[PDB]
């Protein structure tokens, strides 16, 4: 389907409403590394089994949380291209599942959002690095560290100052312990943006003060559950305030090189000075390497989804065409 447009009415409103109650997981229901999508599934803004189309995802993030359209489009089509089934138009928000349909050939994985190194990556706030065995479940120890950082830098609330400190702490901990730590290109970007989302989108929209309380934080991060009477944000947004997070502890993109404490800067990575390069590498390298020589129907699906992806790219970038036009 065509990507949905922006909300006709983007006011704050009750989103934990009669039509969208929280329900617990049934056997087979899939949740993954994204507390936003998890919460939308657990309130029925998405299918409750956690398998959805790109259009369903875009509508859900807008309706349920007031995620802005451009961000919704870029994130959703990026995820779908690398983790979803392009023929069936289905993406798992978590683990790989037969519910997304017949798989394409190797080397494409169609691994859902749980697939490490495509969208999901290291130094997540409340999820462990894939190297440590589980990149998707809520981790209590990591959440308690988020609480501790909120106590120390946020007066007990999570805000952009807390985000700046916690983002850096998680990077440093991965450098110290994960010999395979990777922090380049798309993950370098998303790792920063995601730390703003709890302050911008999990804060009740009647307040919109950037100060997330720990009861609400746990509700979203652990239980995929909106607080009782939760109002979404009062305008469309995504990653505003990311500048505060970066400014706290500016980092270069890089990786450990097969040992702990060996963080080595990658001069071929994009960074915040080269946003168009991030897009170009995502398409030319990441997507292309999953689908190096697609058959006719896959090529058509790839090109359609790549056109949609480009709608979410910041103005000023040039579209690239890995499979021609
Ligand atoms: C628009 C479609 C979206 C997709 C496909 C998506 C997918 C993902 C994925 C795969 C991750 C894993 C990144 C990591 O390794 O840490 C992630 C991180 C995250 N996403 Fe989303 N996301 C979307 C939008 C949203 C929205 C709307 C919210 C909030 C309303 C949100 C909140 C988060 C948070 C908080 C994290 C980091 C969680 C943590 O580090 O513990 N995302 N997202
Ligand atoms: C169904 C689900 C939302 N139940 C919520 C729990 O009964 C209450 O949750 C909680 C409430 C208060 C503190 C906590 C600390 C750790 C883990 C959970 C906590
Ligand atoms: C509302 C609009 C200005 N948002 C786009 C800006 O680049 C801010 O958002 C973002 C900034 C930086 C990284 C991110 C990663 C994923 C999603 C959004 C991100
Ligand atoms: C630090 C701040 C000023 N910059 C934020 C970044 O420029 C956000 O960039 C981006 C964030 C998310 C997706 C994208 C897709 C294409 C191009 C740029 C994207
Ligand atoms: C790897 C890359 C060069 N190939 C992508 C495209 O297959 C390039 O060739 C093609 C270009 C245009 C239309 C086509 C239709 C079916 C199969 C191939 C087509
Ligand atoms: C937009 O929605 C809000 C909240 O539901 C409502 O109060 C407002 O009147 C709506 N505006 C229009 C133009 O319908
Ligand atoms: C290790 O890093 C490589 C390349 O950076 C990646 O392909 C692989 O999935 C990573 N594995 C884990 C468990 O981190
Ligand atoms: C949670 O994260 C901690 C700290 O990184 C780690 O030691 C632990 O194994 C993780 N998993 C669980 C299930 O607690
Ligand atoms: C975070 O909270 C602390 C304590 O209230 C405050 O000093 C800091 O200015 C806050 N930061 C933001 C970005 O709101
Ligand atoms: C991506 O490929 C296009 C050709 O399709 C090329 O013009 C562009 O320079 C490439 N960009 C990168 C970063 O490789
Ligand atoms: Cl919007
Ligand atoms: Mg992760």
């Amino acid at each position: 389907g065509l990507p949905p447009g922006p909300l006709e009415n983007s006011s704050a409103k009750l989103v934990n409403d009669e039509a969208h109650p929280w329900k617990p997981l049934r056997p087979g229901d899939i949740r993954g590394p994204c507390p936003g999508l998890n919460t939308l599934a657990s309130h029925g803004y998405l299918p409750r089994n956690g398998v959805a189309t790109p259009a369903q995802i875009i509508n859900a993030v807008q309706e349920g949380f007031n995620f802005d359209n451009q961000a919704a489009i870029f994130a959703t089509y990026a995820a779908h291209l690398v983790d979803g089934n392009l023929i069936t138009d289905l993406l798992s928000i978590g683990r790989k599942t037969r519910l997304t349909g017949p798989d394409p050939p190797p080397p494409a994985s169609v691994g859902g959002l749980n697939e490490h190194g495509t969208f999901e990556g290291d130094a997540s706030m409340t999820r462990g690095d894939a190297f440590f065995g589980n990149n998707h479940d809520f981790n209590e120890t990591l959440f308690e560290q988020l609480v501790d950082y909120s106590n120390r830098f946020g007066g007990g609330k999570y805000n952009l100052t807390v985000a700046g400190e916690l983002r850096f702490k998680r990077i440093q901990d991965s450098i110290a312990t994960n010999p395979n730590f990777s922090f380049v290109d798309f993950r370098f970007f998303t790792a920063y943006g995601e730390t703003t989302f709890p302050a911008n989108l999990f804060v009740d929209g009647r307040r919109d003060d950037g100060q997330l309380d720990m009861d609400a934080a746990r509700s979203f991060f652990q239980f995929s559950r909106m607080p009782d009477d939760f109002f979404r944000a009062p305008s469309p947004r995504s990653g505003t305030g990311v500048e505060v997070v970066v400014q706290a502890h500016p980092m270069q993109p890089g990786r450990n090189v097969g040992k702990i404490n060996s963080y080595t800067v990658d001069p071929t990575s994009s960074d915040f000075s080269t946003p168009c390069l991030m897009y170009e590498k995502f398409v030319n390298i990441t997507v292309k390497s999953l689908y190096p020589n697609p058959t006719v129907q896959l090529r058509k699906a790839l090109n359609t989804n790549l056109d949609f992806l480009f709608q979410g790219v910041a103005a000023g970038c040039t579209q690239v065409f890995p499979y021609g036009r």
